[PDB]
């Protein structure tokens, strides 16, 4: 009672808790309570003013944030994130999401998360240099390449990233993988920019095989996406690679969707146009006006992808935390969803997930709609991030294919954990789906939970 | 509104900055309110798991926090406190005012504070010890001799400071100043355990002195005090010493007061007796029953001191923030009470100032109950903090009359700047006081502001 | 022939190595000649890019450096130089003069200097923040208060210093005496703005009254001085309060001198006009067209004070090196100067302290004209430095009266040193004055070349 | 602007580079890399220091120490030390200034930097080196790391001196860690390092012949003209032996040695031995004056550089020092009919004789024209070995011979067809001429060093 409230962080951590409890898993480690205890206190916490000058030369303040929530299986490990609704609540719920997401790659890599309530929104790119220049500065001393490894997340593009190694490298006079998103001349990994939203798919197209015995892919399946970040390009493009349409894409102002979901999509050149516009951090709505878009897509202001789709069958949620409601959860599995992967960590509020895992207890094999929590399929990126730290760590740099190769494996690995583990602790009824929120949520916790008792963070 | 609540920090904030208002502070010096903006959000804070072991074996999970505010005028200096209540809010507010009451030493000293919700109340000695050992453990890394200096407040006395230091020293491989309320063979400085509670006094002495031009001091003036502690324990023993009596004194449970207030007194020896038990960490309530106390004083449970005292000149809340209620505050008015200085930092509610400032205001020289904010008068401790420092730097052991000395130079300076700053900046009417709480911060804020743009915190 | 031409330093060294070649310290000592060569080869040297934006968003480049020459008897001390002119040659023969100088003050304290080719000239207060900012960036790893403490010269003032300050604070996250002539509030100390100025004159009260039998002072005699910045202005507003008149100073851009030398005097409100003119980066000649200088002055664009006098008693060369040639020297003789100590670091060319020697050889007692070199009459200024890091180390605030009393005291001491020292080892002729340069050289060299043979620096 | 010491030979490999990139459409393209080229140009971090140290006789001596770490975007600062009497902050910048450059061409993540002393190798003992290295180290250590700047050897630096310096590095900062290249087999080096500067340069000009005669010709039959007679002189020599040429001369400092028949002989790899150890003795070529095996079959010559006195010559592979072909004597080697010249010295070619053969390539179509190579693109075998020897020291493991000779000849071709591709885009020769290495190298090199510290907010 004499804690904050945390309401961002208190859902991230009941949502996991309640899976752990809803399984046999404290009857056969009665003492992991204690671990889920211990691991819940971050280890350390490091918050920060940073101060910045704006072009017309005026003095700016902004809140820098880094939490180092758990290094027992790695240096800590977790994107950084400027955006104004930022406080410790959010960041603590991802370096808390970042733990356990980052054991199911089986790379060496702790939780962590950072960030600062800096909007990069109106910011011309000189503003943003000076902000990373001042929010580097203070940071430089918690950090390092056997200590903590940051990357992007929302507002921390691999532009953002360039300009805070400089200065990393700057002050601490070294050069190593102390960042990850990096640019390919320094240090960076093929495959980087485009591992998280190709890891959303690739572990849903293991989710679709196995729901339907190998008869469906994405193969002319309709998929709504949300956001249209670095996550959602990339998911869209790998969802075209493997034949499936992208019927919807949104931003902050409103989802744009084809006016024929039945049958049209986007394509990668309208995807790459808007990309064009999120480095220059302009809206979606800039471009409905021009002739190829405003015959093709209708746009919604306000309004997100989930209830304007009609019929649809995958939902990738990649915006941001909390972007599908339990209003909008029943009407995609009205409108024949049959699965739903979070491309954004925490994407799904819990009354929607209340409703998507009701349904996959009530509804028998493939006629379930079945949800995979961010942990599992957004972990493409954080995995890739550690072969950026091996190819550092080697001094070389490795080929698009070993990395698609492992990024691949490792997707692969994370669906088999949380399958082969919601079976084991959790059983489902005959002919009903493994939960893949539990069966992640504990194969992720319990690696923690064992290594912290190893080490002597708790016993 | 990304922004937590933190009502404590909130308070300690719109008090100073309200009287920085009330005041043609803005008017000379218009930017200052940028420099209000960029000190207000604190250098840097750290928050840290702290995993100890009890004496049952079991493992035990606390909160660490450091909070390094401003250092500006010196390296951050500001105590530890070990209370269930702790937490950010709290030691911002604590580290906020400490700023400002360092700037009034015209020592070289940042604000800081730092702390625990670690109860140190149903603890045995030993469980103290591993916790302090495990608390060390990870603020080791943010502090030093000429970086942060950490100390004593509730919960913290000179036996956890030496099971700090020792492990610091552990760690390190370094015998430094890096702590401050150390004990004498160690680096310590005489006048220490006395120099808060001695403080205060001499502060109100020239309070009484200016207020009713030389007439009144002291001598047989009736002194209602709240707490127990440190503070409390040696502001007692200096207003006896000038003749004063102790009318009351409390606890978490009670206060316990003298049943004549009008001519009986506590006694050094009662003092001493009640020293022992909060060594023990016992209450008051244990030892009402026995001969000496049970025919002297009267005990109330759960009331403070403040509207059970009867008639009474002077007040000094010594326990902790917000003690001194509205209520609280009239009834002292209505008793004749024409002095109150804070011995506990934000000892006094808004609304009890709001009564005391008021009353300054309708009533003339010495008819006005004047308030001194804690900044102003419980400023001893941490001054002599800094000739600890200093001590420890020259390598030397200076006497307890050297130190007594520099003492009294520094309250008296600290009143007199005050009581200058306040003429200057917000000039009362015709016979009335001086605003000690606004020239005290003003005085405080000023050397702050001016020493942050110099260096470049602010432009 | 590999070895880079660097004018500036070949000369105080030439002019170094020629005093003790005549002398009789190399018959004595043949050893000492192994140490020239060793002392005279700077033990580190850093030179490093300084990268900043200035006000219209611009990147900007320029040259940064920090010498450090010799630190035997002490850590490196030492100003920062920014001006268009710096290079390596200027740094390093500054640097190898602050050994000597500082052996000569009876301190601990190394030779260093450094700086920049940034010019502060054009700039606005955001430009040289920001060229501060990121010069410190560098600079600070390789200095701190037991390392290098460096300071002010030439463009580098006490709002520089105020910039530096604060960004090495931030970090290292240490608060520390690493630079000296700081502002009051943060680890400054009282008559350093005053000290280097003040100490030339005082330096020279001692030259009068040795060389007359204490029959004259400074009353009542005419002083030209170049210069008005801090070393100029100060020892201007010192030789006024001792009765002495004051008939020159100048810049970059000229003289400014006034109509009548025999009977006229510069006056304080005058230099504390000028000074204001300075502190904001201004010529003198933007006030010859005001009532306050028109009719009192003679400005005279791109000459020096030294010709245009005529009537002139004492010399002061205070703003640059060079600044008197042979010329020149030879003005002032017949126009019966008989007393000059360079303010200026190596203010005389070879050609004009050849001259003075002659002179001084040639003329027996208080008809000669003396010399006394830089490292003597302005070393009161790094004096008062090494005083401001004792303050800073004993965590402590010395009176102006102390330090004052300090500062004379060295002075008298310096000045002994050299005359003694040069009766030792270069004993003058019957009736004329010791060479004050000749001691004043084998005097801190000495010193120094003890310093390191002890230490295993040479044998 | 007029400040700044005169530093020639710095000032020299700025302006060739400048210059190159001018003469393209580098400029016309992106127009403000012309600030990274002014941000670039200015050392990142230069220290210079006094280095006491004691004589066999028990005497003090002095002597200055260097470190210019000039650029890190791409990597740690990367690149020898060289001990030589002329050393001076000027020459080392260049050195450092061309090491930007060449590792931005491996493909490797190093940054650019060099050093040494102004101590002369000539007349010390073993035993007064090995205390200089000591003095060297404990001063320069403070500054450098695994991670931070990775020196090595370059002239009078061999792996008995790098040995020196590791032992007081391990000391001083108690880590065995990656901080130099060329070391010894037991102890963190990598095999095919003291090869693979020579061997670099002779598989870049293999490439080069390999365009100009469509496969055609190779090292087979040519003769082969080599100035020097250290690390890079002897390796690029026997691999030259080894793919059929003939090496028809080496040189040092005092003279050059030169097959009496320069159309049919060479020399043998025994005698490349032979030589080898006389520099680990620091001992002078000349001395093989007196021996008849080798009189009967050579001509020394005192003085004089090898180009004008090989007869014709088809290779020319310049590997002792800066500035050692005048303007004179290229004119006589495109004379000779030599057609490929590589620097396998550190910019070995004057700007005359750079002149003269770029001019010669411009008006000459195909192979009747000779080909200029610098020496960031040839020689940046040694460092690109150099750095496969921090990707082994960092994986804690040793690769087989071959491993490394494979990864070796792979970054040549790489760096050749970098070179000439670049060279194809920004400034695209006449129809049937070469395309510039020199212009291509320089520009490739440089953009990607721009382009990341653009990205790092180095400038903008
Ligand atoms: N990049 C990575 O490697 C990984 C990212 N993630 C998660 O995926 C999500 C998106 O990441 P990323 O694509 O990198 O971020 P980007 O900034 O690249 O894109 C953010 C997208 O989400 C939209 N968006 C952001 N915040 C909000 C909001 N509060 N309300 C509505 N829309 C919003 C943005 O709209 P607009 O363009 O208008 O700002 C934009 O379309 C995050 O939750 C992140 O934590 C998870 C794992 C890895
Ligand atoms: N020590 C120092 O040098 C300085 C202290 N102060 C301030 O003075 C105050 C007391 O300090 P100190 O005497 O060192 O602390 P101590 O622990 O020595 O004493 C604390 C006293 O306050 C009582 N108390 C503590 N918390 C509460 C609460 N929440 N409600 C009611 N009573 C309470 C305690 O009762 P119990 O014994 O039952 O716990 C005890 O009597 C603090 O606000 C501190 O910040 C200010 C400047 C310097
Ligand atoms: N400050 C100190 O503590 C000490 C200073 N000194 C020496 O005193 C001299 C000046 O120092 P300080 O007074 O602080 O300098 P300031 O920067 O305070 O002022 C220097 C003055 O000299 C003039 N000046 C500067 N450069 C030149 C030049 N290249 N040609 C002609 N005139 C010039 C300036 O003209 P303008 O104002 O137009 O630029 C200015 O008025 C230096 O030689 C310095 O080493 C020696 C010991 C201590
Ligand atoms: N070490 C490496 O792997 C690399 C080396 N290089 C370059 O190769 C060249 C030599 O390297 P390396 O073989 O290690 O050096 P070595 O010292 O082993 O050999 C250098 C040769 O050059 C001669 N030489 C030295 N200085 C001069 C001079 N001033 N005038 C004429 N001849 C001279 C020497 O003759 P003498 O024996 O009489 O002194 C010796 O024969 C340099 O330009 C260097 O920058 C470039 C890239 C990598």
């Amino acid at each position: 009672s004499n804690l904050p409230v945390e309401p961002e962080f208190e859902q991230a951590y009941k949502e996991l808790a309640s899976t752990l409890e809803n399984s046999t898993l404290f009857q056969k480690n009665p003492e992991y309570r204690k671990a889920l205890a211990v691991v819940s206190v971050p280890e350390r916490v490091i918050q920060f003013r940073v101060v910045w000058e704006n072009d017309k030369g005026e003095v700016q303040v902004n809140r820098g944030f880094r939490v180092q929530f758990n290094s027992a299986l790695g240096p800590y490990k977790g994107g950084l994130r400027f955006h104004p609704s930022v406080n410790l609540s959010i960041l603590k719920f991802l370096g808390f999401e970042q733990i356990f997401k980052n054991a199911l790659t089986g790379l060496n890599m702790g939780g962590g998360k950072g960030g600062s309530d800096f909007d990069p929104k109106g910011k011309s790119d000189s503003e943003i240099r000076r902000f990373c220049v001042a929010f580097m500065t203070e940071l430089c001393r918690h950090i390092g390449a056997d200590t903590d490894v940051p990357a992007g997340d929302i507002g921390v593009t691999g532009r953002e990233i360039g300009y805070l190694f400089g200065q990393y490298r700057k002050l601490r006079n070294s050069w190593e993988g102390v960042l990850t998103g990096k640019g390919g001349s320094w240090g960076g990994s093929l495959i980087r920019p485009e591992a998280t939203g190709y890891g959303v798919v690739y572990y849903v197209e293991h989710m679709i095989a196995h729901a339907t015995n190998g008869a469906e892919s994405f193969a002319g399946k309709r998929v709504a996406i949300s956001g249209s970040g670095n996550v959602a390009q990339y998911a869209a493009l790998k969802v075209i690679e493997l034949g499936g349409r992208v019927v919807s894409l949104s931003d902050s102002q409103g989802s744009l969707i084809v006016k024929d979901t039945a049958k049209d999509s986007f394509t990668p050149a309208e995807i790459d146009a808007i990309a064009a516009l999120k480095v220059d951090r302009k809206q979606i709505a800039e471009l409905v006006t021009d002739a190829a878009f405003a015959d093709k897509f209708t746009y919604l202001p306000g309004q997100r992808p989930w209830v304007h789709v009609g019929a649809v069958d995958v939902a990738l949620p990649s915006a941001t935390q909390n972007e599908v409601s339990g209003e909008e959860a029943q009407a995609l599995i009205a409108a024949g969803c049959k699965f739903i992967a979070e491309g954004s960590n925490m994407g799904c509020t819990q009354a929607a997930i209340d409703a998507f895992e009701a349904h996959r207890e009530a509804n028998k094999g493939a006629a379930a709609i079945w949800y995979a929590p961010g942990k599992a399929a957004n972990a493409g990126g954080v995995a890739v991030s550690g072969l950026e730290m091996a190819q550092n760590s080697a001094r070389l740099s490795w080929t698009a294919e070993e990395v698609d190769a492992r990024l691949k494996d490792i997707m692969k690995s994370c669906f088999q954990n949380g399958l082969d583990t919601a079976k084991e602790y959790a059983t489902p009824a005959d002919g009903i789906l493994p939960s893949l929120v539990t069966g992640s949520n504990i194969a992720g916790f319990t690696k923690v939970a064992a290594a912290m008792k190893d080490q002597g963070d708790w016993w």
